[PDB]
């Protein structure tokens, strides 16, 4: 009877189950309770701890997806059903994972918790591309994950009132972190070395905890992979916000019709209806026509995020952090088919320049005329004005940039030059097994699966060079998370990894090629987005 | 074994199984193929029949579904899933089924062949709501139903190709009326007394092989359920049908660039395609926002139809043909939710007049402003014109009226006035069990659950009349496949049901209520439809 696979933490003990790699195996405790279950009249409220319990609670296998939408759009296809729940949904779903190494390690260990993305609507800590054993086998260390509520059960948000605060998804994480500082040690893990990771909505995720007090306490360094807090997506306003919980009352009969519409009133009518009723109106609060835009996002009310993620990145004092930052080379690919006009992932996708134009303002809603003409003006190339396959690629750009790239080095800047040890990547490797089409390149979320040593696993056709390429993007990762630095504290012949600075702006290249030193995160379109285009809207 | 569950037909010997019913055992034979699989280069072809076989057939449970768009609008919700694929999806799909009853009747019996509906784009004769036992049983009629090939599989068509020329799915239903013809007497029914009943686009089905000299000799009488051949829905045109098979192979990658481009490489390309990409694709094809259109239905070439319906429907001579049509109380209503703003579920739908203004030209798509203006017209209420709930229910007037009420009366006046006897009925009763909300009223389909009799299945919570009601709408069905004749052949308690003419126009309400009498199947209504708004789109 293998003894490593029991363990007591505060609530309670716990059985986990043995799991194979190739190198050997790993512990792990799936499903953990770290919150009482958020349903009734708990749905849109704080998290709370989870009460002690008696006897074993299994642990051998992963538990609910939090309530949410599913994709459709391709049924059968791997390229968006990896993304879907992979469980059944429920309101119960409060769990997280712990992987070890075995044997358990004596002394403390460096620990990565994993925030999913999946734009605050969506994502599972059970998903197969998330399967922590690898990471765990091949470097040692202690993994994290858990699952917080997405959509309108973890971000619905009417500000003001107490009985939909806004942000609960944010706090379910940080309970988690909570949870990570007083039972993690009884895994063989470290609590004073705890590195946040997170990809798209998680990265925001992780750079909303580092400009929140009361999370910044429970970490020491943070991985932001293809997102980050300033996002024009990843933050919302409290008058936008009332809007789309008002309206989603609306379109679920909330209030009754005669009945007053306070928030009380609100709330509690909401409270009432099943959860899928709520699901099946979601995308229906958005604004306008839009792609990379989601409907309950974290709000900005002076309570979990006292100013805008924008402001407090200004402000703050980064001294004593290291923060790893990065994205794909083709971030906006994958978000052209769900709505920008003449995109098909079946097709090449070769747009016309009326397609492009279009296209502009689906990929950048609520600008006026002027800023999309400038937009257009950025993006053409003007001895190719026309040509499809330059359009596919830009309007691509256009959406990554604005999303993503510069939102990201805009972070990785202002953290560096106010006080935070900063690395930067580009990642350019595309699976050999991608499903999604050629033209999109290497889209996001695509580098996760390289991360968490996905290759690894003997029952998937990737190839040998993706193995080895595995590996080492997984030590690159375990090193920062142990010493704050991707590069190896024992081989000076390896290519270095730089930190970034808001001078030089240096960053690898992550692909099958030894590293290779860039500078500038495309440093002349971000300077659009990030100084002209906002002066350009004051003036409007 | 039982002796009466095996039984030969011309191709080969067969299994059936016994099912029961409260009233006693009935034997069916599910999953009986008529055609060779339309797979590979057969695809897009017409049927050919099913080669003969050794053995016996395992006839115990139904086959596959033929490839279809399955409805996403609300997950896990009855009012929808209930009409979604309930067994694995297949090209392999020409399959049919027959219910006969227990002892098999000796004599020579009636025959009703059921059609589904689903807009030409979905539907399976596997799914529960016609279930044959329940007629079979009361009754003693034969019962068949067939699978027929929807979507592109069943009616892209590139007219003039040999290669894709159309209406395939309506020759899969023909190969099964002749199959009907060569083997229901080894089932115990009468080839000579053959009546074809369908529902919405089964309906518009039946009506098309009224008006094709090749079926028209399978089958004797013809029942006609919310559903015409002459709709603005059924049918499409030679250069609409091209446009849109062409459009359909673009968004697949169809041709490859630029190799590529008549009609024999077109379908090559499209054949290649995993079916479940041209399902994908399939909403994409439409001209305009809309909500009762669809993207592959029968086409006007020349062939199974050598005219329109229309131009059929009024140059035909129908003596000694029998027809039982009819309508639902809110035909209109179910559609609203697919496209019509300010429509929901979940809600009143108390729509604002800026909405029912833009609700009419998505249910009346492609027609001038003028025309759109008529429309608003003939269905505002002018003391009341800006009354949510009547403008609610306005617009599924509106919807109701020019897809299905008006077309149906159109086709019920001339075949009465040229030959036919014509019988005629409202369906009003709404089932207490309808997960749809209240305000949708009595929607398309749900007189279905009635005709075959569900409200007998005890696992169902159906009241003590509604199974009453159920068995005398059974008798009314059946009295007209034996004797075409509605009306109990002896009976003189039971109040008369009256041949509807194209002068009285009478009809019968069928509820809970004894038959009442009725004259005019929305003659106001739809002498706008079918008499004025022509000459106005005429005169542009
Ligand atoms: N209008 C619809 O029915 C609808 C369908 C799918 N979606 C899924 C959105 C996916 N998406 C768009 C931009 N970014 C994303 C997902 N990122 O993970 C949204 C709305
Ligand atoms: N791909 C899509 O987003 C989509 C668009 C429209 N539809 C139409 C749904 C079915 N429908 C609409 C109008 N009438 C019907 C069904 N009639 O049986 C489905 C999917």
């Amino acid at each position: 009877e293998d003894a490593e696979l029991l363990v007591t933490v505060r609530g309670g003990r716990l059985r986990g189950i043995r799991l194979k790699t190739p190198g050997g195996p790993v512990s792990a405790f799936l499903g953990i309770p770290f919150a009482e279950p958020p349903m009734g009249p708990r749905r849109f409220l704080p998290p709370e701890p989870k009460q002690p319990w008696s006897g074993v609670v299994d642990a051998t296998t992963f538990q609910s997806v939090c309530y949410q939408y599913v994709d459709t759009l391709y049924p059968g296809f791997e390229g968006t059903e990896m993304w879907n729940p992979n469980r059944e949904l429920s309101e119960d779903c409060l769990y997280l994972n712990v992987w070890t190494p075995y044997p358990r390690p004596t002394s403390p260990t460096p620990v990565l918790v994993w925030i999913y993305g999946g734009g605050f609507y969506s994502g599972a800590s059970s998903l197969d591309v998330y399967d922590g054993r690898f990471l765990v086998q091949a470097e040692r260390t202690v993994l994290v994950s858990m699952n917080y509520r997405v959509g309108a059960f973890g971000f619905l948000a009417l500000p003001g009132s107490r009985e939909a605060p806004g942000n609960v998804g944010l706090l379910d994480q940080r309970l988690a972190l909570q949870w990570v500082q007083e039972n993690v040690a009884a895994f063989g893990g470290d609590p004073t070395s705890v590195t946040l990771f997170g990809e798209s909505a998680g990265a925001a995720s992780v750079g909303m905890h580092l400009l929140s007090p009361p999370s910044r306490g429970l970490f020491h360094r943070a991985v932001l992979q293809s997102g980050a807090p300033n996002g024009p997506w990843a933050t919302v306003g409290m008058g936008e916000a009332r809007r789309r919980a008002t309206q989603l009352a609306h379109l679920v009969g909330c209030p009754p019709g005669g009945t007053g519409g306070n928030d009380t009133e609100l709330v509690a009518c909401l409270r009432t209806r099943p959860a899928q009723v709520l699901v099946n109106h979601e995308w229906h609060v958005l604004p306008q026509e839009s792609v990379f835009r989601f409907s309950f996002v974290p709000v900005v009310d002076g309570d979990f995020l006292s100013d805008t993620p924008e402001a407090l990145i200004n402000a703050g004092d980064f001294h004593g952090l290291q923060v790893l930052v990065g994205v794909v080379k083709d971030e906006g690919s994958y978000f052209l088919v769900y709505g920008a006009p003449g995109f098909s992932k079946d097709n090449e996708s070769l747009i016309s320049r009326a397609e492009f134009l279009a296209g502009v303002r689906v990929g950048v809603p609520q600008v006026s005329d002027l800023a999309a003409e400038a937009v257009v003006l950025h993006y053409t190339d003007w001895l190719h004005p026309e040509d499809p396959a330059r359009l596919r690629e830009a309007l691509s750009d256009v959406v990554g940039d604005h999303n993503v790239v510069c939102p990201v080095a805009q972070l990785a800047g202002r953290l560096a030059a106010q006080g935070a040890r900063v690395y930067a990547y580009v990642f350019e490797h595309r699976a050999s097994t991608l499903s999604w089409p050629l033209w999109m390149g290497v889209p996001h979320g695509y580098e996760i699966e390289f991360i968490f040593g996905i290759p690894l696993d003997p029952s998937r056709n990737y190839t040998a060079e993706e193995k080895i390429f595995a590996q080492r993007l997984m030590r690159y990762w375990a090193n920062f998370a142990r010493t704050g630095d991707p590069n190896e504290p024992r081989d000076p012949k390896a290519p270095q990894w730089p930190p970034y600075t808001a001078g030089a702006q240096q960053y690898v290249s992550l692909d099958l090629r030894p590293l290779e030193v860039r500078r500038g995160l495309r440093a002349q379109a971000c300077a659009f987005w990030n100084r002209f285009l906002p002066k350009l809207l004051s003036a409007t």
